[PDB]
């Protein structure tokens, strides 16, 4: 076959690798290209802290807790390999703070050492009156993308810089299968106004004395409109804003003062952390992940398409579940085609 | 008053500020001097990884457990300061690992969120069957010595770089009180067959991705002769030698490999850490602390000695208690002359 993957973010490259691991032999050669107008370090994936943690409450699609679980277990299996940290993978422990007592999350027994905070702990945090502690994982976006681009190149997957204009023009290029992995920009190739953009600003600092994460939660304001501190491999991610339907790609100063004041509130040692950079990304926000097979018929050419977009603010936390599931749908295509 | 504090380790310098805090207003001539033949970075205090944890066993003495507790609550008080990290202070989370089960430590309720390690956690560590998890504090000796000398200097304490050959010489020099904070070399000033050297080799590596300290215990081998990993503010301490009685300050090739292989078995990501330095020091190992008053007279000059040494492999952890205690004993000495 001639396979083409559109997108080189986490969801792109992970999905391209999951396929090629499962469906390629020396006697059964496969040809995967990867098309993309942004590669690392310039993707939305590169911008994300990389902490493994789904959302507080239940999920509307219960496939998506299962994809979350499969991703955690795939990741944890690499903890203790010599290469973990070369994938961008390190364990980390932290706090989730709240203004009110809330139910436990469904993932409580997926993570390591989940528990409620003590009174003493809650005085480290004067503005908060309930929380949790747990150990989890940092899968750093920029590093995992580097790791994947390498593992994928040893297996002869070729790379092309190119802004695709429509699925049409990829069918005419002579493509049997298209894997669509464009996160927030899939609503250009084929309309979908259920896909809004999630606009998050982060500040990256040198504050190497911070080893725990700290996530605040304001339930009114919704996910990631409330201070967070995530240690990384080489630097620390301050964040705090997540505006849905805002398309502005510039950094802007309100978001800065909001992330800086609220994060200093939390960890006042930050007055001496030097700022390394400021960044803005767009979440592929969608009420459910669009992961499904679709046949198309572009004038002359018939094509086979699988979408993998709309992972919102949880693409790293779920990617490998999604990536596996795609290769299923790809398998079923191969069953019809006698190969 | 003329006070000469011998020693500029954590013990001397903390004791010295403790004193001058409690008594510069209410003693109109109060003159304090620090004599020492090593200042930071050449003390044993500078080799210490900096973690607050006592010995796993019960204490040798009820007073010591209180001093460890006083020190903990004191340091914790500064958590939340803007200047925590310029003191050398940041919180840290981590694991203690055993080859067999063992009882809870007496300090389990002093530290934050202490618990037993679950089965999944223990698969993360295949050469161990039991352990704890908890949150405690890094107090980096090197930063903290620095903070102490600044505060002392603000307050007008004077430092001298010199060898004290005897208590006699200091006494005839004008010393009313002498605080003896000489650590492992205290025996030189007045024999002590109980006080011997716990020799420890360590390796500083650059491995910013390790966030959690890891301490192993083989009870056959005695305490801290067993790989440990300790993240600092700016580097990571690898060690696991505490050979009592050895005075050899040259680094030895045997101990390097023991620390290196053993730490690499523990965190295999260490294959990629850059080695930054390798150093040896001597804990003042002694069945219990020597902290007590002693009068000595030479000719016609009576002089009050107060000892404060023998803190072994947990000096940072105990330091503040002791110093308060010595401030209390100084307190007596004053009232026995009427202020
Ligand atoms: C501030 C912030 C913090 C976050 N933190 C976390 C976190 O801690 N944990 C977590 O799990 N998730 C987090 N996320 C979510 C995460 O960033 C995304 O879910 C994930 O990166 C999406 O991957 P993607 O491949 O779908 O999108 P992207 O990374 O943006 O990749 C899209 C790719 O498709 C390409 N493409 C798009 N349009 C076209 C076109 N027309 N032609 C050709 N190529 C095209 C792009 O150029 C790019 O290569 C965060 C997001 C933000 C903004
Ligand atoms: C490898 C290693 C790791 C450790 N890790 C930890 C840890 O994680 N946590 C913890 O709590 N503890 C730890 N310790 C223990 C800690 O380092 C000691 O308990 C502490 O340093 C003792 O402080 P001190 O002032 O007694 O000794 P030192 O810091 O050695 O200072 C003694 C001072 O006295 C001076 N002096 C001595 N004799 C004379 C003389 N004749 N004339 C003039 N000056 C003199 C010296 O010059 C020096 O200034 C560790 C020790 C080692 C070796
Ligand atoms: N008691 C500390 C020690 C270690 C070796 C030698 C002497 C003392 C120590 C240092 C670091 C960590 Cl992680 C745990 C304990």
């Amino acid at each position: 076959m001639r396979v083409v993957v559109i997108g080189a973010g986490v969801i792109g490259l992970s999905t391209a690798l999951c396929i090629h691991e499962r469906y390629h032999s020396v006697l059964q050669p496969l040809d995967v290209k990867v098309y993309a107008d942004r590669f690392t370090p310039f993707t939305t994936t590169d911008v994300a802290a990389g902490l493994w943690q789904p959302y507080t409450s239940e999920p509307s699609n219960p496939q998506e807790a299962n994809w979350n679980q499969q991703t955690f277990n795939y990741l944890l299996s690499h903890i203790g390999s010599p290469n973990a940290a070369n994938m961008g993978l390190t364990p980390v422990s932290g706090y989730n703070l709240f203004r009110e007592a809330v139910p436990d999350p469904y993932w409580k027994d997926m993570v390591l050492g989940f528990r409620k905070l003590t009174p003493r702990e809650l005085d480290m945090f004067p503005d908060y009156r309930y929380g949790w502690f747990n150990t989890s994982l940092i899968l750093e976006g920029r590093k995992y993308l580097q790791w994947l681009t390498e593992r994928l190149t040893e297996r002869g997957v070729k790379f092309f810089l190119r802004k695709v204009e429509s699925f049409e023009e990829v069918a005419r290029g002579g493509a049997d299968v298209i894997i669509n992995c464009t996160g927030v920009w899939a609503g250009v190739l084929q309309p979908d106004p259920l896909l809004q953009p999630g606009r998050g600003q982060i500040i990256k600092v040198d504050a190497p004395w911070l080893k725990n994460f700290i996530i605040t939660h304001d339930l009114e304001r919704g996910i990631y409109n409330s201070p967070y501190i995530a240690p990384g491999l080489q630097a620390v991610t301050l964040g705090g804003t997540f505006q849905v339907g805002n398309w502005n790609e510039i950094n802007n100063i309100q978001d800065h003062n909001t992330i800086w004041e609220g994060c200093c509130r939390l960890e006042p040692t930050l007055k001496d952390a030097k700022i390394v950079g400021e960044y803005t990304g767009f979440g592929p926000v969608r009420p459910q992940v669009r992961l499904e097979r679709e046949q198309l018929r572009f004038g002359s050419s018939n094509t086979e398409v699988i979408h993998n977009y709309g992972h919102g603010g949880y693409g790293l936390t779920i990617h490998w579940g999604c990536a596996l599931e795609v290769a299923k749908l790809f398998g079923k295509v191969l069953e019809e085609r006698n190969l």
